[PDB]
Formats: structure tokens, C-alpha cells, sequence
């Protein structure tokens, strides 16, 4: 599948592109590739996970989360569980712990390592055979000396997205999220990070 979308975010005042293709095998096998540009008014991601069927149900997602920026490289081992609770209803929860391989000036002064515990839950509603709406919530705290741009160790996103079935291999979506008091303008942090996104996803 190929995913393009385009997105506004009021606290940074930014625009940010992002271009993703994903494809799950029979073997189990699951990868993904994107890149993410962002526009003041970058980064490249790699995902791989296996899925381990406990049943018909139940599936266990082993993974890593792989992010190249400028600074350097970042690698997110992880586990997903999800659960199909019905055909129109999946749920799902992942750790991941995002590990930088390049040191980083923390609060201190000191050099140190900006490593990241995070946590997704995510819940799947087709809600009739033209939409489908997902929530993905996200947890995240610091390991060490290091913050968020909201001032605490700590911070969460929200996602919220309305995918219209317009065919079978096209989905169009719209999305919102809330991203914290995360947004950085001109240096000034701690804004209301709001985010405004508008996608499609083409099957084969
Ligand atoms: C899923 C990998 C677990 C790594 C946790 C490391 C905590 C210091
Ligand atoms: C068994 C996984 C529960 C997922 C929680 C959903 C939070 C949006
Ligand atoms: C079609 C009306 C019910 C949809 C609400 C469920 C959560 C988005
Ligand atoms: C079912 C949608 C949940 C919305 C949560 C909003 C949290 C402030």
C-alpha cells in the first residue's frame, strides 16, 4: 500500500509531508518505509515486525522502529499485541523503547543519551462499509536528563482518523491530532500543538 499525506500543525506552524509504503507478507513478515519532510512557514523510517498468530484472533507484533534524521540513527525494538475483538472492531497496544545511537547535550549540560520509553494503544472502528475511524493514543517519557518541548519528561499524542472507503484499493482520510504543548516556534516551545491532516491510501 502507498500512503501520502499532508499535514498542518498550528503551535509549530509547520507543514509536514509524509510518503509511506507498507506490505504485509503470508509468511507473517511486515515492513514499512517512509519519509516525513516538514515545512516552516526531516527524517526517514523503516518498521519491520513478524506477526505471530495466537489464533484467529490474537496476534503478537516482535518489531523495530528504525529513524534516520541528520542527527543520526534511532532504533525502536518493540511489541505489539493485537486483538480482532470482531470483524469491525481491532484493538491494540505496543511498547516501544527508542534507543539513540548518537549522544546528545542534556539538561545538565552533560553528554548523554536522549532514550525514550513509549507506549501506542490503538482502537479500529469500521463503523459501516464507507468508514472506518482509528484512535491511536501515545504515552511517552524520557529515560534521562532530557524533556519534551511542553517543559516535563513526559508527553502524549492523540490521533484521531476518518477513513472513507471510497473503493476498495482507495481510502481518502482526514485526521486530527492533539501532539501536546509540543509545538516550537522560532525557538519559543511549550505551544498547543495542533495537527490537521488529509491522506489517501492506495491499495494494489
Ligand atoms: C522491547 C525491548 C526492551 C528494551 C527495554 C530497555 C529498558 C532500559
Ligand atoms: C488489549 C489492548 C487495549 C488497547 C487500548 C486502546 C486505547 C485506545
Ligand atoms: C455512525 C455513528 C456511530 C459512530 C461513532 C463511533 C466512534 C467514531
Ligand atoms: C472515543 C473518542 C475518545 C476521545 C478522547 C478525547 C480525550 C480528551
Amino acid at each position: 500500500a502507498l500512503d501520502v499525506r499532508g499535514g498542518y500543525r498550528s503551535g509549530s506552524h509547520a507543514y509536514e509531508t509524509r510518503l509511506k509504503v507498507s506490505e504485509g507478507w503470508q509468511n507473517g513478515w511486515w515492513a514499512s518505509m517512509e519519509s516525513n519532510t516538514w515545512n516552516t512557514i526531516n527524517d526517514v523510517q523503516v518498521e519491520v515486525n513478524y506477526a505471530i498468530k495466537l489464533d484467529d484472533q490474537w496476534t503478537v507484533r516482535p518489531g523495530m522502529l528504525t529513524h534516520f534524521s541528520s542527527n543520526g540513527t534511532r532504533y525502536g525494538p518493540y511489541v505489539k499485541l493485537s486483538w480482532d475483538a470482531t470483524k469491525d472492531l481491532n484493538f491494540g497496544i505496543r511498547y516501544r523503547y527508542d534507543w539513540k545511537a548518537y549522544r546528545q547535550q542534556d539538561l545538565s549540560g552533560d553528554m548523554s543519551r536522549d532514550n525514550v520509553h513509549r507506549w501506542d494503544g490503538y482502537v479500529t472502528y469500521h463503523i459501516n462499509s464507507d468508514f472506518t475511524f482509528a484512535w491511536q493514543t501515545t504515552l511517552y517519557s524520557k529515560q534521562n536528563d532530557y524533556r519534551y518541548a511542553n517543559h516535563k519528561k513526559w508527553a502524549t499524542e492523540n490521533a484521531f482518523v476518518l477513513q472513507y472507503h471510497m473503493t476498495p484499493d482507495i481510502t481518502p482520510y482526514i485526521e486530527y491530532d492533539y501532539l501536546d504543548r509540543q509545538g516550537v516556534y522560532n525557538g519559543r516551545d511549550n505551544l498547543s500543538e495542533n495537527s490537521y491532516r488529509i491522506g489517501v491510501s492506495f491499495k494494489l
